[PDB]
């Protein structure tokens, strides 16, 4: 890593210096580092140029605005300070070159939109790896090889991606936040494909406003190497963009494919939702087929179809994708299904807010021939407002509501339950059982074979906080043991 070669595309005849790490943070800038001094939310990094010189940085690259011309080379105390205009906009490209263009050395797929980003990202990584890639994820949860995820600027993005390259990753599925995109955090990444799970947003009912939003986004995406575009056609904005993009792949599970276009497409023709998942029948320009998904709910059909359409576009053969589909697994703590011969189906989900609980019950309902049971509680010593709302949701969207404890902490457990019951029209119809383990047992043992039992609130968060003590407890372990299966 040499400053001269680093800047060869923008600043010719730049001085020759060995560079260690690249950083925006003057506090961690150490000997031999490249310090990068940028202007942000009224925060000017050029302030700290003396500190960085004092700490022995080999070189500095600094925002040119109001201080220098673009490509201007200065020398402070033997340390080269090179100024560049629009540094924030160029940071990704610069870091890219510094870290030897990691996005040119694996297959990078970007996923954008509000819903289904996290799951679609995971499914891409999982499926690609089943087909022989060594896959990785970059997201909000964290970054890393599949199964070894570790819990942010344009530089960190490139640095992390290089780290994955070094660890042997050949495929990376990356969640791209709306804000990250706008701040140019992924500006120079070479995406092999871009998945748009949805393009719509609230608060745009002025015809003017939707126009500005779309124009801003379209401009933003026009500046990126998006690669193959995979677009959810069950989105209003998605459909409009598809009409302007003849090489984009249209994906639908609500019949929004127009065959007159002769573009590439994939759609679900029918879905049988049953106890263990979904049998998804689909047609596409690559051909037709049937997938046995072990994921629950309609959203996860869409997520899976988006991942499929993407991998098909990237050239993975339909036959191999179909052959590996039954091995796709739920995202940890997210609608994880447990089945056993002659026993009720049990779903463990992290849902701990009114909206998440409603969504989980709606999804579980699709797989439920009999009665839908809901076992849940609310956290103690936290905001109480959600309690009656979660009560009302359980009463409305499930057939049997079993109210129990969920991390009561120092608060009187029964007081929490009362707050939940307060929100119901017919509190007397709820079952209350304290001991969460006992409540789960009560549901599972009483539920019929064609019933579904949703155990909500914890997901994979395997403890029960009672008083000060974090007790060992797991919904997954309890359920598995009751069903005679292995968690």
């Amino acid at each position: 890593r040499n400053l001269r070669d680093l800047l060869a595309p923008w600043v010719p005849d730049a001085p020759s210096r060995a560079l260690r790490e690249m950083t925006l943070d003057s506090r961690v800038a150490a000997a031999g580092d490249l310090f990068v001094a940028v202007v942000g939310h009224q925060a000017d990094g050029r302030r700290y140029i003396p500190q960085a010189i004092a700490q022995g940085v080999a070189a500095i690259i600094a925002e040119a605005k109001d201080e220098a011309t673009d490509g201007e080379i200065r020398e402070m105390h033997g340390v080269p300070v090179i100024y560049l205009s629009q540094l924030n906009e160029r940071l990704s490209a610069l870091a890219g070159r510094f870290y030897h263009e990691p996005s040119d050395n694996l297959r990078l797929v970007g996923v954008t939109g509000t819903n289904g980003k996290t799951t679609t990202t995971q499914l891409l990584a999982q499926w690609s790896q089943l087909l022989g890639e060594i896959s990785a994820v970059m997201g909000t949860v964290g970054n890393g090889l599949l199964g070894k995820v570790i819990p942010g600027s344009a530089v960190d993005v490139q640095h992390e991606l290089a780290g994955l390259v070094d660890q042997g990753a050949t495929f990376c599925a990356m969640e791209v936040s709306s804000h990250g995109l706008v701040q140019h955090r992924v500006a120079a990444l070479k995406f092999a494909a871009s998945v748009f799970t949805n393009l719509s947003r609230d608060h745009l009912d002025y015809h003017g406003d939707m126009e500005h939003y779309e124009a801003a986004k379209w401009l933003l995406y026009s500046e990126h190497h998006c690669g193959q575009a995979i677009i959810n056609a069950d989105d209003e904005v998605g459909r409009r963009w598809l009409a302007k993009l003849p090489d984009a792949v249209a994906v639908s599970m609500e019949d929004h494919i127009n065959p007159n276009s002769h573009g590439r497409w994939l759609k679900a023709t029918e879905v049988n939702y049953h106890d263990s998942g979904a049998t998804i029948r689909f047609s596409s320009s690559w051909g037709d087929g049937e997938i046995e998904s072990h994921l629950m709910g309609a959203f996860n059909v869409s997520n899976l179809l988006l991942a499929l359409a993407t991998l098909l576009a990237l050239g993975y053969p339909l036959a191999d994708l179909l052959k590996t589909a039954a091995r796709l697994q739920p995202v940890s703590g997210r609608m994880e299904v447990f089945t056993a011969p002659g026993k009720p189906t049990v779903v463990v989900d992290y849902a701990h807010t009114p909206d998440a609980l409603e969504k989980a019950l709606q999804a579980a309902r699709l797989h439920c021939a009999g009665k839908l049971w809901c076992v849940f509680g609310c956290g103690g010593d936290r905001d109480k407002g959600k309690r009656p709302l979660m009560g009302a949701i359980a009463e409305e969207f499930a057939d049997v509501a079993v109210v129990t404890d969920d991390n009561p902490r120092t608060e009187e457990p029964r007081a929490i339950i009362n707050d939940i019951l307060a929100g119901m029209l017919d509190a007397g119809h709820a079952k209350v059982m304290e001991g969460r383990a006992e409540a789960v047992t009560s549901a599972v043992m009483q539920a019929k074979e064609n019933d579904v039992v949703l155990v909500a609130g914890k997901g994979h968060e395997d403890y029960q906080i009672v008083g000060n003590q974090r007790l060992d407890y797991s919904d997954r372990v309890t359920v598995a043991r009751l069903l005679g299966v292995i968690a």
